[PDB]
This record gives structure tokens, C-alpha cells and sequence, in this order.
């Protein structure tokens, strides 16, 4: 069974824009999102339609491009370490829940390093 997914917008959680935050979206995730492996993380992970009826037992902190490309539209995150913290639970969950050689993992592992790649350098304030 599905749980809801991960909020974007929170009345009692305070916004901000930044130019790193701004990098995030423009270039980090709009270019991790055209990379042929980056289909199975651009939604939260349907475990009904995938069936996975363990995966939401595991995975108690589920993340996604899909959910961080809303929060950085929707100005969610205060700084740009936030938004990276989502990344690395989103890779983190994929390597949890599954094993070394599986397909998820060598696409995840591709997206991580071209992810690493580009906050390598951040735009200053
Ligand atoms: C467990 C794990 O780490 C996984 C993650 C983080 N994501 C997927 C995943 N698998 C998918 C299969 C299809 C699609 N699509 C194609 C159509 N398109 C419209 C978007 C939806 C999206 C998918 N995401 C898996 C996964 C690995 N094994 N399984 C059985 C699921």
C-alpha cells in the first residue's frame, strides 16, 4: 500500500529563495531529470504498481526528483543543503532497499555521480 507522498509546501515551514537553491532547480535537477536513467526516481515509488509490498515497510523516509523538483518550485527548502539532503536520502533508500548489481542501483549510482558532479560547484550569494 501506498502512503502519501512527501510534502511540497508547508504552511508552518518557512520559505526561501537562493541563488544555490535557484542552481538546484535550474541546472542540478533539469539536468539530472533528462538523463535516460532518471525515470524510476521522478515520482515516488508507486510499491502497488511496482509491486514492492515491502518497500514503504523498509523505507520509512521515501524521497524523490519528483517531490524535490516541487519543493524547489514551490520554494520549500530554506538553503540549498536541504535540497541536497533530499538527493542523498533519495539515492541513500534505493541502496538500502535494494542490492549491489541490481539495475536501480547501477541507474542510481550514474545519477549520484553526475548529482555530485554538479554541486561540485555552487554559486556564491
Ligand atoms: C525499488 C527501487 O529502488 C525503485 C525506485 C526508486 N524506482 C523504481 C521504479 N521502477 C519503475 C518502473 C516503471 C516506472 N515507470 C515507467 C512508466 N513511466 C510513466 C513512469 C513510471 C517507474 C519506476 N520506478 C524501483 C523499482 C525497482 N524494481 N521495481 C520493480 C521497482
Amino acid at each position: 500500500m501506498n502512503p502519501p507522498p512527501p510534502e511540497t509546501s508547508n504552511p508552518n515551514k518557512p520559505k526561501r529563495q537562493t541563488n544555490q537553491l535557484q542552481y538546484l532547480l535550474r541546472v542540478v535537477l533539469k539536468t539530472l531529470w533528462k538523463h535516460q536513467f532518471a525515470w524510476p526516481f521522478q515520482q515516488p515509488v508507486d510499491a502497488v504498481k511496482l509491486n514492492l509490498p515491502d518497500y514503504y515497510k523498509i523505507i520509512k523516509t521515501p524521497m524523490d526528483m519528483g517531490t524535490i523538483k516541487k519543493r524547489l518550485e514551490n520554494n520549500y527548502y530554506w538553503n540549498a543543503q536541504e535540497c541536497i539532503q533530499d538527493f542523498n536520502t533519495m539515492f541513500t533508500n534505493c541502496y538500502i532497499y535494494n542490492k549491489p548489481g541490481d539495475d536501480i542501483v547501477l541507474m542510481a549510482e550514474a545519477l549520484e555521480k553526475l548529482f555530485l558532479q554538479k554541486i561540485n560547484e555552487l554559486p556564491t550569494e
